[PDB]
């Protein structure tokens, strides 16, 4: 009988298997983390998808994405650009980033994408320049204990209207205990204290389970 | 701590920070009491991802199939500009008066029309002349009619318009081809039809939190 994983890897390989394509490039991103000996860094199909389709809607020209790693997320907000946009996306591995680089190329994707190698800290500044800022989207799937920090940039480099999503801000429960001692945890409270705190931006959270196991995202929304 | 304790945890703990509901949101929350049943509406979360979802699309026109006790019709009117409209069907006469109290408590009741009965007699009528397209719908009534709610909601929106349908995961028995029941048969349907058409274009996500595990699917109407 299925283990509970199992059950919901069933869920989202069935769901997928009627919804979400994958060709080559994005087929091959999926597996950037076998070539470096890592777990799976990268969104989930579904996941991916619901990125793109949020881009979409939005009508999103310039997106900045903060955590390349090997362009699975990069490719499907790439694809929701009109010919006229443009994906910014900072990564602080090279390796990752040139394996990236390449499943763009496949893509059909490069003449859209800017990628930096950096760290996104010292990055972000260099991008409060025309012709890269406003930003429509952001999406930051980084280290956790500078969520703030890129939240605050993202909201100096973006516009009213920008919708910004945050990745992997359950910590499997542990936001909920302020004395936890791990600055990824108290990035993310610190985060949603921030949300809590201004009226310029509204948000959700949302918690999911998947191939990815049990995890959340927050959706921003600036309202200026 | 259990997991569904520590999805619980978890919602109390984020819509702390991120969602506010006041006198009309709160009373229409606990409108499945006065009603005598489970509490069938969106959570706090989900009632404000529908409320950004339709404010990134900029929804002037949203259609709702399902208002029960108006939880989730507030913050989609909410939503809306203040030339916007949405359209909410409910086929039980009681719950629509309930949700009417609670739009006229939320301040947005010039916002919105009301139906009562039957949601497929109803559909039909809305392709109206002189009606602009809906920019969005919300698919939350019976399960087994999903499918024709979203052939309807195709018919009656315009290409860049967002679908959502509530409630899509029933346990897991989506994977079942031979489940004998007839929501579960008409979700899989729908996603069967998502599969075999290319004016539209889909994801489904699993959702867990006060209200358990389950999912919702997001469509983006594309012509
Ligand atoms: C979760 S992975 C990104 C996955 C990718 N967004 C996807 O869904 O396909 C996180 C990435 O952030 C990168 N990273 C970590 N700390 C960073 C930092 N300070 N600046 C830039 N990149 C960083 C890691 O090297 C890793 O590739
Ligand atoms: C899940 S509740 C809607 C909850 C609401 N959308 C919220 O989140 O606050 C489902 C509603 O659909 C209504 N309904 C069921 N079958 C229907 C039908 N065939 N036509 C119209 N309404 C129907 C039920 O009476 C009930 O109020």
């Amino acid at each position: 009988h299925m283990m509970e994983q199992e059950r919901w890897n069933s869920v989202d390989v069935y769901f997928s298997s009627l919804l979400v394509k994958e060709d080559e490039a994005l087929s091959k991103a999926a597996q950037a983390h076998r070539e470096f000996d890592l777990p799976d860094l990268a969104v989930s199909a579904p996941q991916g998808k619901l990125l793109h389709l949020l881009a979409r809607l939005r009508q999103a020209r310039r997106i900045l994405e903060i955590g390349t790693f090997g362009g699975y997320s990069s490719i499907w907000l790439a694809r929701a650009l009109p010919p006229d946009g443009r994906l910014v996306t900072i990564e602080w591995e090279r390796s990752f980033a040139e394996s990236a680089a390449s499943r763009l190329a496949e893509a059909g994707v490069a003449h859209l994408v800017e990628q930096h190698v950096g760290r996104a800290l010292d990055i972000l500044p260099t991008l409060d320049r025309p012709g890269t800022a406003p930003f429509d989207m952001v999406f930051v799937d980084a280290n956790k204990p500078d969520i703030p920090e890129y939240f605050t940039w993202a909201l100096k480099l973006s516009r009213p209207g920008a919708v910004v999503v945050v990745d992997n801000v359950v910590l499997g429960g542990a936001v909920t205990d302020p004395d936890h001692p791990d600055a990824g945890v108290q990035g993310v409270r610190r985060f949603h204290e921030m949300l809590a705190g201004r009226s310029d931006v509204t948000a959700t959270s949302i918690q999911t389970v998947g191939t990815k196991g049990y995890d959340g995202f927050t959706l921003a929304l600036v309202t200026g």
